[PDB]
């Protein structure tokens, strides 16, 4: 017997379609090559990023823990596996008691005694109704779950490494942008000083100019700090130092990511690792019901022997001192005070809990992918507008500087255009960061980067 | 015996009063109907929200896990409960050994053997000094704790659902506000273009105008994204789709929430579920001391029988083969190497730990409610000022546009007034969101929304 | 025997040096007095903070849990310790069975029986190959780990208390700054009203002025809220009320912190408590290998007696009813179905897992200190620039107000200078907060504030 219930994978409690509305492109339906199947070496066009990910998979201690845990759980399966087979040792026993007259063989106070090197099993449980086999398959599903948890952990690592790298690249651009800008404010301030010296620019003009310089200096210090803290974050996720002979990277203006396709909600159940994870736990919960069911049914047990017994140690390995034992022990529970029913309620409840966690994982997955698509339907429009804003801000700036130098107009307008230009450029860098990050996370949420190369 | 210590609920280590200072309204003292007692159907005036909460309580997988866990722990109580009663089975034994001559009945190598279908108990522990009863009441308090954890989980769910909904409603307003505003910037830009074509507005004016348009376009894309991600967040907390025939909602200008009263700090100990939770764990810790104390005291045990024994299987259900057994086993420990004292130290330490966690929960609760009241004493002033800022910003805007069109004044002033108006309106929406959120959280922290209707 | 493997502390998988680059001061190399050794009473120059920390160490429930847990784990060690010594009780047994004729002494259905108050041990495991001693030293390392976790918890508490206090002091300054500023906007608005009444200032001027007033009012309400919520946060971390007779504090302009030295990366392995923590867990993992190894080797066991036995209860404490028992039981496993190998794989895997967690803790520590130094190499430049920005902003303001009052220039410039001044001052307060916080955290990450006074 196996008393394990049949397993029916529960109904995905999400909509058949990903959402629609103003924020999303049209649903692309079924995907020839699911996003879960696209290798990260392919998804990440930047060759420098690729190597970094590689380093991280080799060296990152959290992922290393996740792989070790797969082994831990296999070892656990191997323990339960062994449990269906008899433990056989060499049991060298030896009683030597003094009894009183009213209990002795003689009738006066005697000293009886025995000895016995044997070979056999004690209390071997014979798995007729399948308590152990159930516990075993429960351990197997848990191993399988832990296998999925590793893949999950990897996809999380890939996403974090790419993000840490992109964040670095962003802040490096902010810093460089700030460098150039400070140079320009210093230049403008010097021109304005020569003008003030010569009688033309006002003290107010000069203070305004100074104001732009100092604000830019402060931002410079900030981004210098952020760039460095980004490297520290990346080195941590790598689990070792930044390699010394990287290929050249790609700038954020270039194309960094492969378009990965939406797929259908239903692909998550076959392809996202933490959903499979949760499913395995459910199947483990389900196997544990078997165990609790078997506790009702009769329970075979067995001690078995062969060896040499004697009255004194000296007669042990002497001819015809041979000994053996054979002893079955069938047991059928009849009255628990509900204990066995309660243990069975417990196991079913545990299954129900895992149904619900499995549903949850599905729901979470939907939400994250939906959000990914909300980003994908909106960031192209946003960057396009933000780029227009930079361009116009820049035209605004060119005019305002000219109108100021020429005496035609005031410093306040120049100051206004300078701020507008600098904040738009910073913001443009951030928007591009956020849009890259949304796709990275979308790739992770579809089923991510477990594969190095695309699987056909 | 029960060797469980008397339980004295520890002293609430918080101030008798909620704080005072510039940030708070006067303490309202004792509350006729404690906030914990106000049903969410009453606290939440918005009928659309009400249904959404309802959907969430039916469908949310995390709360479903919490309820299942209550059952899990009841099942656990039922196990310990059963443990004070004898396990009675049908134990069909059967030895068959070969002994040597110096051990046999004969004096030459013999094969002895027995068989015996019986009915009785093995090693039934008789609970004189109460080890089991203690373990049992420990399981009962844990069940009670888990009951409180569900209520806690519900109050967390109510708070999150209301928040997710309000956040949606806020972003919907931001989006609509942005829509209108873009329309106005487009309109202004077109007017400024006709003016430029006709010789009047300057190129600078035109660039400035353009600048407002593009910034507004970018914000539009952003809020379109946020509105959608908000729906995704709400659908997740609901644990199913947004229903298809909702009542009409209420706008954020309208009255959304019932005024809930402060109460006294002391109400938290009778009414906040995670404080009661922590208390039950403390009472469970306390019950476990009983268990460890009993390990010192003597320990009755019992095997009992009735059945049919025989020398061969064939004589089992034959007349007068009747058999029975009765066997007590009192045991008083005398020398542990401190083990039993250590086990008792452990249990007391575990109680102390739970005293401290119970105190903590109280302290956390105080802090959260205090913060709630800091919000309640300040958000009315803040919104009032922010509304004034909108009004004045709007007057500022009307004038600046007029002065610009009329040639009386420059585009920079118009641009300044346009930004001031738009950021104040956005900020006003956010402030109202934050103030609603503070009360929602305050309601949760007082003891929340476990009840559907107000309890009298 | 101890079958525990030799322990080699793993190689610190971080760079020999802390990072260099634009963000960092030169590496200061080895430190005469490591930062871990500087007492918090010394590191924190503010006497009011010092007392607050003191209060927190006395009263904070989380740290109290951490200390109790050290005791819990010592108790656990004491349990395993006791396990190498024999449990000796008083075992008052007593069988009374009815057998059938074919099993009885007589040959017809008899009722045999025995009784026996004794004193001795049951199944005392004799630790030849060291299963128990291993389990014991595993419990000792776990105790040691938990000891380190307390220190860690303290250093976290010190850092949080200082931070909560600084955050309070910051917001108090923001609030005061806002108070003064509002006073100035009200003053300016009144002057502008008298000007408008008298025919000179324009309606636009007046609206602009109003705008500054209302924005300042809203900020006032906000910081009033934040100041209070900060106190609530501090009171929580203290685990009791704010004392009633504090020394006077220090303002944020003053010197608050001792310069703590970098040290070398290598100091973290001897001095950061959670790294030592992780090491102890590793040494515990390592000790558990011993246990699993011993399961292969033979296994001595022993029951021993002295007492009084009899055929009837009435003969127990009668002369020459003396009884005793002596019974060894050596056992060597021969066939497991790989179970014992699997259990040994498991224990080694568990060691490997702890190698990796130990490495991780080191890596995390490096990252946090590196970040600390990135702050230390950049915040002096940043504050210096931000201070310049305040100064210039203030000059800008003085001029703009003068040029406005005098009819020489417009309100927009005044408005611009007013915003620039107020946001720079707020920002300056925040930067100073962040820079203080970085050093506080840097001190914590080096090895923190376990010591009250500097250790020589």
């Amino acid at each position: 017997c196996s008393l394990i219930p049949d397993y029916q994978r529960p109904e995905a409690p999400v909509a058949a379609a990903y959402p629609q509305g103003q924020a999303y492109g049209q649903n692309t339906g079924a995907a020839a090559v699911p996003a879960a199947d696209i290798g990260w070496r392919e998804f990440f066009r930047d060759p420098q990023l690729q190597q970094l990910i590689g380093v991280a998979l080799e060296n990152n201690r959290d992922l290393r823990v996740a792989a070790l845990n797969v082994e831990a759980f296999r070892a656990q399966y191997r323990i339960q596996r062994a449990d269906l087979f008899p433990r056989i040792g060499v049991d060298g026993s030896g009683t030597r008691q003094r009894l009183p007259g009213d209990l002795s063989t003689t009738g006066s106070p005697a000293i009886s005694s025995q000895y016995g090197v044997t070979l056999g099993t004690t209390a071997w449980e014979l798995d007729l109704f399948g308590r152990l086999r159930s516990l075993r398959d429960q351990a197997l599903e848990q191993y399988l779950a832990t296998e999925q948890a590793q893949r999950s952990a990897q996809t999380t690592l890939v996403a974090s490494v790419a993000t840490a790298y992109l964040t670095l690249k962003a802040d490096q651009a902010q810093l460089q942008l700030t460098k150039d800008t400070l140079g320009t404010y210093q230049k403008s301030f010097d021109l304005t000083q020569r003008s003030y010296d010569v009688g033309v620019a006002s003290a107010l003009d000069l203070r305004q100019a100074q104001t732009a310089v100092e604000g830019a200096r402060a931002t410079l210090a900030q981004y210098t700090r952020l760039v460095a803290q980004d490297q520290n974050a990346l080195v941590l996720l790598l689990g070792s130092g930044i390699p010394a002979n990287l290929p050249q990277g790609l700038g954020l203006d270039q194309t960094l990511l492969t378009e990965v396709p939406a797929g259908l909600p239903s692909d998550l159940l076959q392809r996202r690792p933490d959903i499979l994870e949760a499913e395995h736990q459910l199947m483990a919960a389900n196997a544990s019901i078997g165990a609790a069911r078997a506790a009702f049914f009769p329970s075979i047990s067995l001690t078995a022997n062969a060896g040499t017994m004697s009255r004194q140690l000296s007669g042990l390995f002497d001819a015809g001192s041979g000994s053996w034992l054979f002893q079955p022990s069938i047991n059928l529970p009849i009255f628990t005070a509900g204990s066995l029913r309660a243990s069975l309620d417990y196991a079913k409840i545990q299954k129900d809990i895992n149904v619900a966690q499995y549903e949850k994982a599905i729901q979470t997955a939907f939400q994250e992918v939906a959000d990914g698509l909300a980003a994908r339907g909106t960031f192209t429009e946003q960057l396009q507008a933000q780029r227009d804003l930079v361009k116009a801000s820049d035209e605004y700036y060119q005019l305002a500087d000219k109108r100021y130098r020429t005496g035609v107009d005031n410093y306040l307008t120049l100051l206004d255009a300078q701020r507008s230009l600098f904040t738009a450029q910073q913001q443009l860098i951030t928007d591009r960061l956020n849009q890259l990050t949304s796709e990275v996370n979308l790739y992770k949420a579809l089923g991510g980067g477990w594969n190095q190369q695309t699987v056909t």
